[PDB]
């Protein structure tokens, strides 16, 4: 239940605060939401929307936006860009 991230992805982990490169699935989600916040890419008054147009994010899920009450292309770019080990 460990997944390796590729580096764009690790580049992400890491600008929020992760170390290493070795990560559980709570622990990706855990710093992809920390970087949401110190990236200030979160909508303050409709706080359901991510606009990661023109950041590493938006290049690896190919979207300006997504909302997180659908998390299915969040998700989709996560069984992409993440190795699990046996
Ligand atoms: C002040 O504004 C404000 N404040 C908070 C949020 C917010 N909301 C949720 C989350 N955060 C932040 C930690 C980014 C996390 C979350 C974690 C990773 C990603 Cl990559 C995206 C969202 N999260 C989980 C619970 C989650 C779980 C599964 C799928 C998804 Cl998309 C999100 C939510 O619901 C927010 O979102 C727009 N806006």
């Amino acid at each position: 239940n460990q997944v390796r991230p590729k580096l764009p992805l690790l580049k992400i982990l890491h600008a929020a605060g992760a170390q290493g490169e070795m990560f559980t699935v709570k622990e990706v989600m855990h710093y992809l939401g920390q970087y949401i916040m110190v990236k200030q890419l979160y909508d303050q008054q409709e706080q359901h929307m991510v606009y990661c147009g023109g950041d590493l994010l938006g290049e690896l899920l190919g979207r300006q936006s997504f909302s997180v009450k659908d998390p299915s292309p969040l998700y989709d770019m996560l069984r992409k860009n993440l190795v699990t080990l046996a």
